[PDB]
């Protein structure tokens, strides 16, 4: 029974409840994170930016179920394009835009990743995305609005694949925090 999260905290305490199981309800987790309205008091200690790229902030472990961070982009930071590790990839904005292009799996052969779509997601609107959907570049290219994003993944995962867009070609990276439970973790 899912109810409105009032606050940051809520919001966790919910996400505990819907992942207390093995399966993941994703249209269910979609609307708890749309229907919490951002409040930039309440996640504050987790909005740790750098100057050259985004950030990756740790915000709960979910009991091993899942990662729940926050993201934060300066003026024109953005992403590789990349996979999700075989979990469930939730992105909810909490402040600012990104744009999120989509691109399919690339084939064996050295091509040209061609977007397949792009959209604008703003303020408190929650994208979801996992392997059998396909790739995705996230990127804040406002000149003067940082963006910041909340991001659940479960299972949580901490590797990940960038994609050549000049040819399909993927390699392995692995994420790093920036911090952890508002704690810079250098
Ligand atoms: N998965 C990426 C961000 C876009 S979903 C990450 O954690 O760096
Ligand atoms: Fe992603």
């Amino acid at each position: 029974e899912l109810l409105k999260p009032r606050t940051l905290a809520d919001l966790i305490r919910i996400l505990h409840e819907l992942f207390a199981g093995d399966e993941v309800n994703v249209e269910e987790v979609q609307a708890v994170l749309e229907a919490y309205e951002s409040n930039p008091a309440e996640w504050a200690l987790y909005a740790k930016f750098d100057q050259y790229r985004y950030t990756r902030n740790l915000v709960d472990q979910g009991n091993g179920k899942f990662n729940l961070m926050i993201l934060c982009w300066g003026e024109g930071h953005g992403s590789s394009i990349h996979d999700h590790t075989d979990s469930h990839a939730f992105l909810k904005l909490l402040q600012g835009n990104l744009k999120e292009t989509l691109f399919d799996w690339p084939d064996k052969k050295s091509n040209e990743m061609i977007k397949k779509s792009e959209r604008t997601l703003r303020e408190n609107q929650c994208a979801y995305i996992n392997d059998s959907i396909g790739l995705h570049r996230v990127e804040n290219v406002s000149h003067t609005e940082p963006a910041v994003s909340l991001h659940l993944y479960s299972p949580p995962f901490d590797t990940c694949h960038a994609f050549d867009q000049r040819t399909g070609h993927k390699n392995k990276v692995t994420m790093t925090f920036h911090s952890k439970f508002g704690i810079r973790t250098p």
